[PDB]
């Protein structure tokens, strides 16, 4: 039984992992321990039937005491407690879902499904730290896998229509709550099928456009909108966001050649899973079956969704998704341009595959 | 004094386009009158000093005494009552917004800012139907004008952002009408800032795959989520929405050459504003400030916004642009594939130069 340290359980991410492990039993392998940053000394969550006390996350002497890390805290909590425990001599494993730590040399980005052999390669050379990719990036290979499996990709350029949950929690409860404020403003006119439109427009134009919405989370309405930058702001034209989809394809792919990956990463009004349109550009001109088959062939969670008016609408879509281990590939076919290129449109909980599942897969590697 | 006939005024574009000609003082020049297709008898607008009561937009006798119609109805309404009435030997004019005819030989797209010279040189040749063109496009074509217009364009690659109020009045109370019930559902959960996000996540995500939100104007929830298919099913690939792109593209700016324009058309939460990520191939490597000059030089509604994280927040998003004549665009730059790959990122309400507008600005072309 190891000692098996978990921070940051109760956020967004913590939260799903709890529930995964509890469903595989995953807690029944290890010797579990909450830690807290704001709730120390509290009752312990008491997932795994064990009884106690939340830990102080901060205590290094306390941290020194685990075989393994698991944290769903933020890259916050990371850069300040990581690099201080090393220096301690904690030789620990540290699985992370924070993007910190990912362009790091002594660590070593997770995807079992599309790069177990690197992982494995990492493991018998001395790596200890093992992080998950972004949620976008890890849902594009989970779902695209199949093509980069078989260097069949030129270059990729992704638009996203990433869902609120990606902020955290209080990002996605502003959302909705911001979701009932327009609502309720127009709730009579809305009540009267016959009402004037523009009246229930002006009405909720104004509303957002009026610091009345709480944005204290977006700095900016998301409800009835959308933003084109997500992280910070980089010292090329490139979001943070964006930037993260060449650096993390390829480190975790261990490509011997940058694979170009570019485009727009958009929030949306997406209440939880992160859908993506894709124009990829692949060397050869291969055949939209071959390359359904192969992207099928990939990995059981990879399903490819028939170019279907009616089956786009019920399965490529969040809601047919939130919630499930699938990573759903429609709308697939060559794109005016030329045969070369492959449009593609994905969708997955990234909240699982884009977050929870690649670490609690792997913590079952180490237990 | 024309007699300028008006169907379908009352929908999410007559009444846009109405709201517009009072600005403008529109009526002033011309004798309005004012049919319907479902309350015939009941009042009439009284916008341009013309008072009266709905007419029978199905009464051909009466279509034929004026000299200019101008309907905002649908495209069932036009394939019903223009090809009567063209019968008839009405040689009056016919302003149109559905995409019935569009692509129709006696039929031209119009976007003034964009196509003047054809507009005029079809009206030389005897044209007397003026369409305006998808939402989408017309507003591509008003914020990317400058590309087109100096041949810089070999082909394009967009995913769409449409906003609810694509689908009409109906379509837009609904998502709105979704958000409520999202909302109601977890507003005491909401209320306890503290309490456990999945509890949250789950109460909300039951709703959505539970058949209890209102789905009949779009078959599938939107509130929280989105839909990759708009048009109907086209014989390829293509969605029929998606298809407009390339043809209508073509007809507007009267190609030499087609310009091969394609993509993925999602439909979104997004309330008003339609907005678009672009993947754009330049035929040579033009430098983005000229790209951006040129831009800004094609139209005094083409607002090119640079590339800031926080100014894009503040203005490249639909609660920004909702009711404003302006089409901007930001997120310019090069993509990693290389400098013939120019990213771009618009936005614009689509009920405005989407819609109404271009009507608008032509009719009176023909006061
Ligand atoms: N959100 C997503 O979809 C994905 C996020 N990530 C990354 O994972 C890390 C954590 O992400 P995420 O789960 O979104 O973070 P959250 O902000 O939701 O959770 C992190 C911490 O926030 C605190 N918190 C404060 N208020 C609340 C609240 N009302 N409900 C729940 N928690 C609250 C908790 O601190 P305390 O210790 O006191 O309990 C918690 O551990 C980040 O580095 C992020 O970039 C990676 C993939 C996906
Ligand atoms: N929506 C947009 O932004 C754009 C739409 N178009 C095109 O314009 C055409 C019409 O679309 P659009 O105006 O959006 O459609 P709407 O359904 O919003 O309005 C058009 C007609 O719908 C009827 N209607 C039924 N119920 C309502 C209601 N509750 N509130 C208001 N009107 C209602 C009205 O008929 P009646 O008067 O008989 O009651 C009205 O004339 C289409 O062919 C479309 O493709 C083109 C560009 C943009």
């Amino acid at each position: 039984m190891k000692n098996v340290g978990f921070i940051g359980w109760r956020g967004m991410v913590g939260s799903v992992l709890m529930q995964r492990m509890v469903e595989e039993r995953d807690f029944d392998a290890i010797r579990p321990v909450f830690f807290s940053t704001s709730q120390l000394g509290q009752a312990a969550p008491s997932f795994g039937g064990t009884t106690g006390t939340l830990q102080d996350a901060f205590d290094l002497e306390a941290l020194k005491a685990l075989d393994i890390i698991v944290t769903c805290q933020g890259g916050d909590y990371t850069n300040e407690i990581y690099p201080k425990l090393r220096e301690s001599g904690w030789q620990g494993y540290w699985i992370d879902a924070a993007s910190s730590l990912r362009m790091k040399d002594d660590a070593i980005i997770i995807l079992d499904p599309v790069n177990q052999d690197v992982i494995t390669d990492g493991l018998n050379n001395g790596i200890r730290t093992f992080v998950g990719g972004n949620c976008t990036v890890s849902l594009m290979l989970m779902s695209l896998g199949g093509l980069f499996a078989n260097d069949l990709v030129d270059w990729v350029s992704v638009a996203t229509y990433q869902a609120a949950s990606g902020g955290g929690a209080r990002h996605m409860r502003e959302l909705l709550t911001q979701m009932g404020h327009l609502y309720g403003h127009v709730a009579d006119e809305l009540a009267t099928p016959s009402s004037a439109i523009l009246d229930i427009e002006r009405k909720v134009t104004t509303l957002t456009r009026s610091g009345e919405l709480p944005v204290d989370n977006f700095g900016v309405p998301l409800a009835g909108s959308l933003i084109p930058w997500i992280d910070k702001q980089l010292d090329n034209g490139q979001s943070r966001e964006e930037w993260k989809g060449q650096a993390e394809t390829n480190k975790i792919l261990n490509t011997s050649s940058v694979i170009p990956v570019d485009g727009l990463c958009v929030r949306v009004g997406a209440l939880r899973c992160h859908s993506q349109a894709f124009t990829i550009k692949l060397k050869k001109d291969v055949s939209i079956p071959t390359v359904e088959e192969l992207l099928a062939a990939h990995n059981p969670w990879a399903k490819v969704v028939p170019n279907d008016r009616e089956i786009t609408m019920r399965e490529l879509t969040p809601a047919a998704v939130t919630g499930t281990l699938t990573t759903p590939v429609g709308r697939l076919r060559k794109l005016n341009m030329g045969p070369e290129f492959l449009s593609a449109f994905t969708v997955g909980d990234q909240l699982l595959w884009g977050a929870a599942e690649p670490l609690r897969r792997m913590l079952r590697q180490l237990a």
